[PDB]
């Protein structure tokens, strides 16, 4: 039972999901910064 438990533990994995969310928020922040700087320097 405990070996099967650690088997499902090794199955999950979670690292792809956390990398997905990390790269998503990174791209969002980067796009926000790009738009902000572009608008600011266009106005200036």
């Amino acid at each position: 039972v405990e070996s099967l438990r650690d088997f499902q533990n090794k199955k999950g994995q979670l690292l792809p999901y956390v990398k997905v969310k990390d790269h998503k928020e990174k791209l969002n922040i980067y796009k926000e910064e790009y738009e902000r700087a572009k608008a600011n320097l266009r106005a200036i």
